[PDB]
């Protein structure tokens, strides 16, 4: 009955897992000293929840899979395993090793069939076996009714979803990182509960962000003028590095209702079912035919505080300014309500935050204090420039905005595309 | 005997549930981590109350129903299920699945008849079966005596009620959100006990309201003049989005006595039986014949504090002012009586509110403090401009009103339409 | 033996109920969450007292009755049920259903006779059956000796009483609200122990009275001169609305002795037997013949404090002043004796009242404090303008009066009509 996860006994993330999954029993059982082990415990319970809420005796597609994970299970998967990354060959060899190491020791599974299918694929590399193939997502012809995505970021969501819509798939799941920081178009950020930092390529030589490296210098006295976000972004999960693109990340921020109308037509809905400090599980349902109208709005609910603030740093010796975003626990946000009524200095806020705090990591405190200090001043400036009801005075002047703060129990709303052809 | 609801064990809404339903035993039994789970516990007890106060062996219509909810019951429903929203095909598929999954396992119900009726409707899509149809509310011809509305907002109340009265229906129920904030014509608002925020479309790019998103900017130096509420409004319940219209929302704020006089004539009454921090249950009775006179007044009783105040914000860079409304618990209102005798500053009120408060959510405190501070000053200004009894001095000057505060144990009264033809 | 009433266990009105009815033992038994449930508990024991003090084997008329209340009793009633209100058909339908639901289950009653009488009335709608009719109070010809009025406000008392005087009735009862506030000609008022507020029609758009609604505004720079009470008044009991007229309310404030002399002559007396914070029971005795002389004075005894004060408010943007009346508990009045010796400001009075107070509802405190502060100043002004014994100095000047305060153990006396022809 209890589910064993690879976390230390006295870890504060266990209660977060409890609140996120209040239908399983969780017990810590540490084996290896993995430095990014919190993500595995979430993706570990996510698949169990999906299987516990899916109908039995159904065929399940798997886009970009590792077949060793789906070998000791009891459902009929079909693994789509192309060779496009440098880390695939050892995955295939590992699958082969564990297939050979249980030839007759385990018989409750379909090991013999899997071995035969793998040998058939090795023989002719164009066959479509029940449980394995060497195609991409838009070329596999194995018909099914369920599709699952796990840490898949390099596919374009509309085209991918449309290419399983025409194959009898009526339900899809997507587990991954929150897409919200890239809808706000920030330059760098962190997911401090999973030891993950991401940064744009043009700020890799900064000084005081979570992913950078600089040098010592004395200061020289010897065109650009445009410092704006670009497509290429670098992710660091623990010590593992992943390059990503902004367009494909943004393409998965789907509205509540949309239409896929090419040759065959479908009406699709997107809902968020599980959310934990950066990880989200999204369920998508599809049905043929053009049903009612679409608005084009995407909504995000905030259970914790979300901050995005301006900061000044030194990149390769040159002083510049750009935006950084982060997550803040709800308890600290609730306990900071009284102080933010007045105007406070960044160092006083820093001392107060250190006094209250460990609940949050210490390397993010100095920027949170500055964001709070700048927010409290803009609130006061808004309060002292009262206007009249229902009238605008006008060319009209615009004001400064250096902080965006989303408190818990609030919602963000953005305009996106809803008509895909 | 105890009713099991999907809420956490230590939830403060439980005692409010008892205060609202003092005829059932309530026990918390958490299953899923739903972020808007408080609505289900209210709509869950409401149906039991309706059934426990309705005569047995009666046929019940259901406008805009989900047949899966009324499958394991023991009363004769008739579900009107048109296909007008994108989420209807999944409801029909789920109904089919739960009908097929209990073919012979359960026999206490009318499962065989329901399956046969569904197959008959699938055969000819114009039939009128005892328990199911594919018609609109004004086109179904199944005669009955009771009608129920659940979270129905897109119908015009007089026409819908008139098309139900000519079919033998003498009693109707309506469960939903309070219509009072739209009678005051507010711009945005919240229902903080159910994690719901609503806003007008023209203020979606604000900064500090509960449903908005903005950007960072420096400030540019580069017609409108009319900022007034419009028809289209957006609702967010947890993370689910609903577009609504102001006219159809206001159409359900019915007076105590009204007349429906077309070809046949009816006299109708409207009464409120259950109210809980935003949810209301309304009972409507109808009788043939034009009986006595009508006044045209609608009355709302306040068990908790209601506030509507002016505020200044920045929308898309431009500084503007508009009105926001909210609900306040009764205990805080009672404990703030002494302080409001004198003139107080917003920050002192903020600190006092933080000291007393969690009972209320923290993101609404700063606007409540400002509303209280502005109300206390207008009271003092009224006290120092004493007039004479029974005489008006006159063109007459109007005064400023920036806050409307309805304390508990008070009533609001509005003028509405009472003659419908 | 115990009388079960629908109130919460820990309610302060219970001890007042015992103080008012020290011949019954009362136990609270909550079933429904009625928001105006206190008046039902008073009207419930009122009928018990009336029946326990009336001779057995007597016929009782019932003016404007609901026959469902008098169905499971053991005395011979005769219900006068005209069809003048929009809520009467539902009462008749409920009576029919309750008669049909006990055809043979209960036989201790006269159910068969009642059913037969109802069927006979439905057959010919001019018959006069022992227990039912479709006439008014001045058209029923069923002779009796006792009449009862319950929450009847739309009849003119002299004509009504005369039309049962000529029919052998020698004793009548009247249960309802206190008529005293309308003899003082106030503009608005409250009955805070029963969650009831009433207002004149010309002040429905005020701001801080208990029954009003206003809007937000900025203030414009753009005949009347007469703001006086009018006939039409609106009552709100919980959330139920009732319109009444001032004349018919005042007509029930009867003197201690009066004469009804038309064709036959009668001498009548009026006495108050039960009084509780706004609800009164009046007993009227009638006798043939013109007996001794009349004075024409009506007296009211105050067991609690009664206040009437001037106040300044804003109606539809215009600043005006008018009078408001209310009831105050005796304990607070007794504990305020020491403070009122000197001249006090409204702020100090408000703070003291909050300190002593919950015993009284918080929304009425600010006007009570102002009334006390204004009364204390007029007392001192009277004290410092001493006159000579038995001499008036005179045209004579009039002084200001802004507060009327009737302390407990005092009596009000008014001049009314006593000769009715
Ligand atoms: N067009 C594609 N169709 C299917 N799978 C694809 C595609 N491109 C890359 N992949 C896989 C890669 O081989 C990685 O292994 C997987 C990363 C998840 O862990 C996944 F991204
Ligand atoms: N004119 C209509 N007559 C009957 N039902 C209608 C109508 N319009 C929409 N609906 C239904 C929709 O299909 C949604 O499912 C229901 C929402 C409640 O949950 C309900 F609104
Ligand atoms: N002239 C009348 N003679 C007798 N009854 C009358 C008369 N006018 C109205 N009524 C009744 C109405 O029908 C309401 O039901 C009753 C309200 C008390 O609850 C009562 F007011
Ligand atoms: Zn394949
Ligand atoms: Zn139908
Ligand atoms: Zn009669």
């Amino acid at each position: 009955d209890p589910v064993y996860v690879d976390i230390d006994a006295d870890s504060a993330f266990l209660k977060a897992l409890q609140r996120a999954y209040p239908m399983f029993e969780v017990e810590p059982r540490q084996v290896t000293p993995n430095d990014h082990a919190n993500a595995r415990a979430f993706s570990h319970l996510a698949i169990k929840l999906i299987e516990q809420e899916i109908d039995p005796d159904s065929t399940i597609l798997d886009i970009g899979s590792a077949p060793a994970r789906r070998m000791m299970s009891d459902r009929k998967y079909h693994c789509v395993c192309p060779m496009r990354s440098a880390e695939d060959p050892e995955r295939l060899a590992n699958y082969a090793r564990k297939l050979a190491s249980a030839a007759g020791k385990v018989l409750d599974r379909n090991i013999s069939g899997k071995i035969g299918d793998l040998q058939a694929v090795m023989a002719v590399p164009d066959t479509e076996t029940p449980t394995f193939c060497l195609h991409t997502d838009v070329s596999c012809r194995q018909r099914a009714d369920v599709a699952i995505y796990q840490d898949v970021y390099a596919v374009h969501a509309p085209t991918s979803l449309y290419h399983q819509a025409i194959k009898g798939v009526r339900l899809a799941y997507w587990v991954g990182f929150d897409t919200t920081p890239f809808m706000y178009n920030a330059m760098a950020g962190a997911y401090p509960s999973y030891s993950t930092n991401w940064a744009d390529e043009q700020v890799l030589k900064a000084k005081n962000i979570g992913l950078c490296s600089t040098d010592l210098t004395e200061g020289r006295r010897g065109r650009g003028k445009k410092l704006e976000p670009c497509d290429r972004v670098l992710f660091s999960v623990g010590s593992t590095l992943y390059p990503e693109s902004r367009k494909l990340l943004k393409s998965w921020h789907l509205p509540s209702v949309f239409h896929l109308k090419g040759k065959l037509s479908f009406t699709c809905r997107c809902d968020t079912v599980v959310s934990c400090e950066g990880y989200v599980v999204k369920r998508i349902t599809m049905s043929p035919g053009l049903y009612g109208k679409t608005t084009g709005y995407a909504v995000t609910h905030h259970a914790d505080g979300f901050l995005m603030c301006k900061t000044t740093d030194t990149v390769d010796g040159e002083r510049v300014s750009f935006s950084v975003c982060t997550y803040v626990p709800a308890t600290i946000c609730d306990q900071m309500t009284g102080i933010l009524a007045t105007e406070v200095t960044p160092e006083d806020a820093q001392k107060l935050l250190v006094g209250l705090n460990n609940t949050m990591k210490n390397y993010m405190i100095p920027v949170v204090a500055q964001a709070f200090s700048k927010w409290a001043k803009e609130c006061r400036k808004d309060m002292e420039d009262e206007k009249l009801l229902g009238v605008r005075e006008r060319a009209f002047k615009k004001q400064k905005t250096h902080t965006v703060y989303k408190r818990p129990d609030t919602q963000s709303i953005q305009k996106v595309q809803a008509e895909f052809d």
